C-alpha cells in the first residue's frame, strides 16, 4: 500500500535486497508495518 520506492523509504532496504530475502521475511516485513 505504498509505491516501490516509498517502501523502500519506510522499509530501510532496496527492492532487489527484499526480492533475495526470504518469502517470510519479506511478508513478515510487509505486515509489519500494518500491524503484524
Amino acid at each position: 500500500y505504498l509505491s516501490e520506492q516509498d517502501f523502500v523509504s519506510v522499509f530501510g532496504i532496496t527492492r532487489g535486497q527484499f526480492a533475495a530475502l526470504p518469502g517470510w521475511k519479506q511478508l513478515q516485513m510487509k505486515k509489519e508495518k500494518g500491524l503484524f
